[PDB]
C-alpha cells in the first residue's frame, strides 16, 4: 500500500534510477534511466554498471564511490556518462547503499540527472 | 517481489523529483524530500493537508477540473502550472498526475510528479 505507492513513482520520475548489487551488476532500471542512457530495462539488467562510464573514468570513479558509500554513507559527484549510442555527456550522480540485516550493505541505489547542456 | 518494491520505494526520498501522493479527495498522504525542497514544507507540514494548499488561490478549481478531465480521457495529466511556495512566492512547475490503485483494481488516489520550471 504505502510502500506500493512509493515504488510506483519509479517509472514516472525524470531522475534516472539505477539499482545495483554488491557485485556492481545492474538489477533494476527505471524509465528515467532509459531516457538518460538509452538502454532499455531488458538491456541494462545483468550488465556491469561501469558500462555507463567513459572507460577512462571507471577506475577512479569506482574507488571514489566505494569510499564515500562506506565512509560517509553516500557518494555524490559530477561525472561523464556514456550513452548507449556512443555519445558522451555529463550527469549529476548520487549513490546510496542499500542494507540487508544488521546494517549489512547488499547493494546500491544510483540517482542520476543530465547536466550536459550546463 | 517485496525486495523489488523495497528498492524501488528506496529511491523515493533520494530523487530530485518532488513526489506528492494524494487520496481520492486531494489530501496529501505521502511527500518525499524532493517536494520539501520544491514547495518548502516538510513531511510533518504536508501530510494530511489538502494538496490545493500548493496552488495559487485562483488556479485550484481550474487545475482540478483539467486533471480529472485528463485522467478520465487519457488516464494521465500533464501540464505547466503555477506553484505557491511556503514562503509565499509564486513560481511555475512542470507537473504530471496519474491515478494510484488499491488492491482491488479501484482508484484510491493520485500520484503527482513535479519539477521547478520557474527560471525561464
Amino acid at each position: 500500500d504505502i510502500l506500493k505507492q512509493r515504488a510506483k513513482a519509479f517509472d514516472y520520475v525524470f531522475d534516472a534510477i539505477v539499482v545495483t548489487d554488491l557485485q556492481g551488476f545492474i538489477i533494476d532500471w527505471n524509465k528515467g534511466s532509459e531516457t538518460l542512457y538509452g538502454y532499455s530495462k531488458e538491456q541494462a539488467i545483468g550488465q556491469p554498471v561501469n558500462m555507463l562510464h567513459v572507460p577512462g573514468d571507471t577506475e577512479h570513479i569506482t574507488s571514489e564511490v566505494i569510499s564515500a558509500v562506506e565512509n560517509q554513507g553516500k557518494w555524490t559527484g559530477e561525472i561523464r556518462m556514456l550513452h548507449k549510442d556512443g555519445h558522451i555527456g555529463w550527469i549529476e550522480s548520487m549513490c546510496v547503499p542499500i542494507y540487508g540485516e544488521n546494517y549489512q550493505m547488499v547493494g546500491a541505489l544510483g540517482i542520476n540527472r543530465d547536466i550536459t547542456k550546463r
